[PDB]
């Protein structure tokens, strides 16, 4: 199915809700459900693509885009002191959905380490 | 390029453990590890941060994921890993020239800082 199997799919396809940030035949930005920052969303690819370590070198563009997307969905939405993306990969990432996704945090200071 | 200690890095005017090199990138071990492996993936291109990049970089951006993959699994990282990229003071972004973070070889919590 295009978009996959996961609730991230669910989501791409409208079949479950989510609040849209943007959309384009590449991507989606929605907010997170359970936000660790005053604004917390994620850019996914509507390809699916399950973790970074399974991704194509042809996948660069898509993922570079998901970067942009994210950049230019935080700058729409005020974050001009800041933000931070984060990928998490596997087990040790703390990866929950096997669909790949950008988060992108903001609104707070952020600290180091990042987890 | 440019006029920070990572311009520094990739014109090897002072030293770093390089991971992998090619025309366009650079891999590096962070000299403040945060994890039993963290390195850094970094554009040979100034971009100064990650809010300035224009849609032309698209590929090259993409391109240091794929590296950091990569080098994440060519250091073993077999378990996982985060990655990371910080924007500004908020983002705790702490040199002026994009770098992607890796961090791996433990556990990594939630929230990311
Ligand atoms: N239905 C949903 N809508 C929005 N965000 C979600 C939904 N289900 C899970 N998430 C988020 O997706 C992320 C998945 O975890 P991880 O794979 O570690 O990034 C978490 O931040 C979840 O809160």
């Amino acid at each position: 199915r295009p978009g996959g199997d996961t609730i991230f799919g669910k989501i791409i396809r409208k079949e479950i809700p989510a609040k849209i940030i943007f959309e384009d035949d590449r991507c989606l930005a929605f907010h997170d459900i359970s936000p660790q920052a005053p604004t917390h969303f994620l850019v996914i690819p509507k390809k699916h693509i399950s973790q970074i370590s399974v991704a194509e070198d042809d996948d660069e563009s898509l993922l570079g885009h998901l970067m942009i997307v994210g950049k230019k969905c935080a700058a729409d939405l005020g974050l001009n002191k800041g933000y931070r993306m984060v990928v998490n990969e596997g087990s040790d990432g703390g990866q929950s959905v096997y669909h790949v996704h950008l988060h992108v945090l903001g609104g707070r200071q952020m600290h180091w380490p990042p987890g």
